[PDB]
């Protein structure tokens, strides 16, 4: 459970990256696939891509990038009253997209490292704590929807 102060140290980062959603989301999952290649290939949509420049040229991964954090932004804006968004996503990721809990802890990293390179005066390190505990939380909650559905692994 954060607390409030927890949540507004997260939020008010969070208002930060709404300013460029488009960008951040661009440099979140490029780290996201040059960090860990195995996620790359979980996207028959962008398995094609070898480089980073190609994937910095990508409209469609740009507008993907764009479709995770509108949704990671609903979640945390709920602070931990998430129930509603994280139910459909958990059902997406595990028995559609056959996302691993571990890739999700990736992609958490990811975001950590592209919002402290962009937003370091408002993510010293107690909005850096505050936001991993915010994306553990998802992860989670994540987490208990995969092992109802048989998936946790
Ligand atoms: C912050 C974490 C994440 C958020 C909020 C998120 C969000 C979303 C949303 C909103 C969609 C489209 C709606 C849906 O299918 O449910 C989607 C699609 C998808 N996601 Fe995620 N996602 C996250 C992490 C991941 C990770 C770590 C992977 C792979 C390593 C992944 C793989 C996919 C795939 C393969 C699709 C379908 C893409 C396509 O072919 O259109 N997601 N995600």
């Amino acid at each position: 459970v954060l607390s409030e102060g927890e949540w507004q140290l997260v939020l008010h980062v969070w208002a930060k990256v709404e300013a460029d959603v488009a960008g951040h989301g661009q440099d979140i999952l490029i780290r996201l696939f040059k960090s860990h290649p195995e996620t790359l290939e979980k996207f028959d949509r962008f398995k094609h891509l070898k480089t980073e420049a190609e994937m910095k040229a990508s409209e469609d991964l740009k507008k993907h990038g764009v479709t995770v954090l509108t949704a990671l932004g609903a979640i945390l804006k709920k602070k931990g009253h998430h129930e509603a968004e994280l139910k459909p996503l958990a059902q997406s990721h595990a028995t559609k997209h056959k996302i691993p809990i571990k890739y999700l802890e990736f992609i958490s990293e990811a975001i950590i490292h592209v919002l402290h390179s962009r937003h370091p005066g408002d993510f010293g390190a107690d909005a850096q704590g505050a936001m991993n505990k915010a994306l553990e939380l998802f992860r989670k909650d994540i987490a208990a929807k995969y092992k109802e559905l048989g998936y946790q692994g």
